[PDB]
């Protein structure tokens, strides 16, 4: 992908290559670290009380936050490597806007969806995958076909965003106050930043042209760090007020 | 993959866009509207008489001829954007033969399977999926080894087509006539329509040269219409009859 | 891939292909022909007795390890095509070394997890997932960043290899001796043959240049044959001994 004699001066590819291999190697560890905390104290019991799980085991899809973060953590290290390696490599996560969030944000959906027992798991799924897929070929669409794939992208997400939200609303009343707080920021996050993402679509260098390639890189980071390990803590935290509540303490659910 | 200059006039490839962007256009709506009322009926209750979901919810995998029916659709919207942008876009899923169909077919198998109850799940997934690889790989492949990839295709397929076969029959006589008369016709289109396809593909471009790819383009078009949206109704309507039975009225299956 | 005008005689393409294509063959019949006896034998029923599954059918989990033996040969079906064919072929499956792996090495963990009952089948599945991943991303980068690729690699699998051993060795006293016998070959195979592969890359036309391209296909060749099929019928008979025990005898489980 790289010319030989490097990436042309104007181009979009002239970037602050070291900059951006430092900042992926830090998102990289603060990640990938917040990953192996959930998976460490999801294994050590129920509750804040740490109550024995009876079968000597946690659920296997309260792995799915931990397991989440160590898989963006690990692609920020590739991501990482491709920058420091001056970009454009044979392996560039770096390359494909959006191939990355194919994997992790319907994973991010079904985590959502099994802690809070939303209904509807695959569509929820689908609605996710095909969304981001619309992404991507609208990055690589060069014509104004790339307005066609984004629209389209907006069609699946529109729809899926007003479901969630009358579910999620639902459901937040089945859970004590104590839960209730930590369902709250989580919400904040999915419904605040999850439309980010579209938003800067439009102001980048593909739409109107406001926000250069370097700076799109940088802000993915930071949406990257807050929409995956921040709701990561949140939903592990929910977890463990809800488990003292309903296991610990054998209060029962509003519902 | 376009040359700057246009297709070739010979090129197979010199195709009438326009025609085939509209035809796209057209399947795209009508197989997603499909979807919409697949989903749309499935949650208005059990059996005509729509009787409420105990749990409040229809069971996840019923979800899956709709599923099938949007991601068909919107897989059609992409292919109308690549013709109408004149072909050999970036993003093209009208280049690689096949390669939709891999992700489609293995959840048509599932879809039939759960609804009837067929044995074997995991295997027939995996049977289909490797066809449609072999197909894939088929149609890349300029050697005379692109009649060794459509064989191995055919040992997969060939051997999934009889195992069911029996494993419909054994089981089409435990459900009342009324809900005998559906599974007929999904039969139809299974035992019809699959075979449709590597039959085409002899007498295409890459065989012996009877159908061109335009051609190819616009009867693939009617048969996702019928293999998707028509079986889809079909499996609806099937599951519709079988809960009136069985869970509006209580009466048992033959088995 | 291949130059019109043939691989350049020094280079690491320079093979064999003959010789290369025939061995696959053969490979590709054996774990082929090893699977559908797995599939059959399964069938038969429970135990060596083969007592009639209550259901009438197995339980879907236990198709994995002939599944995998299909899907294995039937790559192996398509690597010879590609080295008949003089190799850099469209669909070749032999020039993304490690890709092929991708697939098929997270369905051997999951079936060695739910035949003997491990915890954090999710996360093993992801452990075997992402080291695969990094394989290929070391193979097809030039740069020194191989080895960050390659290091990274060796971060996912160390942990999942001794925690594996952990687990397995908790449930190694639980089965009696007779199953005990088969699960110590299985375990050979899987802590002795696992860490071969990651030895090769260092001793590879990639690291220190030991081992030609070609020894490479072949070596790998005798490590799927050992890796598939034999650790599939090491699988089977175990599942054998052990239905063997607690089914047609009835008696129980250490635990
Ligand atoms: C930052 C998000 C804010 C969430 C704080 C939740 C909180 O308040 O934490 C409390 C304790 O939670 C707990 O066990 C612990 C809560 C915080 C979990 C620790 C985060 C680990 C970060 C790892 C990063 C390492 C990088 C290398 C919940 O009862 P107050
Ligand atoms: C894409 C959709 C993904 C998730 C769809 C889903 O799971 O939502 C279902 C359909 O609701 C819905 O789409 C209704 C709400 C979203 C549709 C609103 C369209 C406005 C434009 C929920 O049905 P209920 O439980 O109320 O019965
Ligand atoms: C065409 C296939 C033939 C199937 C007809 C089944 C039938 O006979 O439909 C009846 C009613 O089914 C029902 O609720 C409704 C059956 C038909 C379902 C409606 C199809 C929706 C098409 C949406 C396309 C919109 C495009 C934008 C079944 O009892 P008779
Ligand atoms: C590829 C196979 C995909 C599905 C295989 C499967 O699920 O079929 C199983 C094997 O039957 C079979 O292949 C037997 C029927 C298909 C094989 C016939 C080979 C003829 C060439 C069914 O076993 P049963 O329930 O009778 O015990
Ligand atoms: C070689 C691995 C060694 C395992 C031998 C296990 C054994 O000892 O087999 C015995 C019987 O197992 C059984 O039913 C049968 C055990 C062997 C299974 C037969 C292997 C089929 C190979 C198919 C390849 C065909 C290629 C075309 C187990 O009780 P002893
Ligand atoms: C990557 C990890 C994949 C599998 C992780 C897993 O499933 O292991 C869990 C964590 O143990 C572990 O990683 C502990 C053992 C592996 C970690 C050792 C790190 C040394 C370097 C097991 O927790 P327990 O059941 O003891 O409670
Ligand atoms: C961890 C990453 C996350 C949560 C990413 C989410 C991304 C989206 C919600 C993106 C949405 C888009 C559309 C709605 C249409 C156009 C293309 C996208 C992918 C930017
Ligand atoms: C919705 C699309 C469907 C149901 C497509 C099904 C396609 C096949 C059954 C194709 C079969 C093939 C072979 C049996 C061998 C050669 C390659 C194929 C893919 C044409
Ligand atoms: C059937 C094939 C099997 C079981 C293959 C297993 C492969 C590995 C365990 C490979 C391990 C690697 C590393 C630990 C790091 C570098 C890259 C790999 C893929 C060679
Ligand atoms: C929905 C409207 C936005 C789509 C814009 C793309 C137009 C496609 C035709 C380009 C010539
Ligand atoms: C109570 C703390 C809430 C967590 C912080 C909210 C998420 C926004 C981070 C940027
Ligand atoms: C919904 C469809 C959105 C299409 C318009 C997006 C913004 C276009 C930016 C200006 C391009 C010059
Ligand atoms: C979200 C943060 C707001 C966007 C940042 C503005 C882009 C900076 C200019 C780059 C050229
Ligand atoms: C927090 C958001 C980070 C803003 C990034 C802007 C960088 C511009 C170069
Ligand atoms: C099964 C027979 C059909 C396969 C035909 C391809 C032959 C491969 C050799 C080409 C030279
Ligand atoms: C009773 C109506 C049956 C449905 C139609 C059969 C499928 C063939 C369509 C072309
Ligand atoms: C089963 C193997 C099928 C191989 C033959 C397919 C038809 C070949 C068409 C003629 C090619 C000139
Ligand atoms: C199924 C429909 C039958 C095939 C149609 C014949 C192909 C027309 C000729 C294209 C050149
Ligand atoms: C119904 C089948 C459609 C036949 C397509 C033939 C088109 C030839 C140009
Ligand atoms: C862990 C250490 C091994 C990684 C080696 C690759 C170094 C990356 C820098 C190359 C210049
Ligand atoms: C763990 C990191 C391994 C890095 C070193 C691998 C061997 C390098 C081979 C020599 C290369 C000339
Ligand atoms: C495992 C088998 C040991 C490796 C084989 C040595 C490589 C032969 C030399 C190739 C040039
Ligand atoms: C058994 C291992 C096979 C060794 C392969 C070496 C081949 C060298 C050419």
């Amino acid at each position: 992908s790289r010319p030989p004699e490097g990436w042309p001066k104007g181009s979009i590819n002239d970037m602050d290559y070291p900059l951006l291999g430092s900042i992926c190697a830090v998102c990289c560890v603060f990640v990938a670290g917040s990953g192996i905390w959930m998976l460490y104290r999801l294994d050590l019991g129920m509750g804040y009380s740490c109550k024995p799980y009876k079968s000597g085991r946690a659920p296997e899809v309260n792995s799915l936050s931990g397991i989440i973060c160590l898989l963006c953590g690990t692609m920020y290290a590739a991501k990482s490597f491709d920058f420091f390696d001056g970009g454009g490599t044979p392996f560039s996560l770096n390359w494909y806007w959006y191939l990355d969030y194919v994997f992790t944000c319907p994973l991010l959906i079904l985590d959502f969806a099994f802690t809070l027992d939303l209904p509807h798991k695959i569509r929820y799924f689908f609605a996710v995958f095909l969304t981001l897929w619309c992404g991507v070929a609208a990055f690589v669409t060069p014509s104004a076909y790339r307005f066609a794939y984004y629209a389209l992208g907006c069609c699946w997400f529109t729809p899926f965003a007003l479901s969630l939200m009358r579910h999620v609303k639902e459901r937040y009343l089945v859970y004590p106050p104590k839960c209730q707080r930590w369902l709250f920021w989580a919400c904040v996050i999915f419904f605040g930043f999850w439309p980010m993402f579209p938003i800067l679509f439009i102001f980048s260098w593909l739409g109107t042209g406001h926000i250069s390639q370097q700076a799109f890189y940088i802000i993915h980071a930071f949406l990257d760090l807050t929409c995956k390990s921040i709701f990561g803590i949140l939903m592990t935290v929910f977890r463990l007020e809800l488990e003292e509540h309903t296991e610990v303490q054998g209060l029962p659910l509003n519902e």
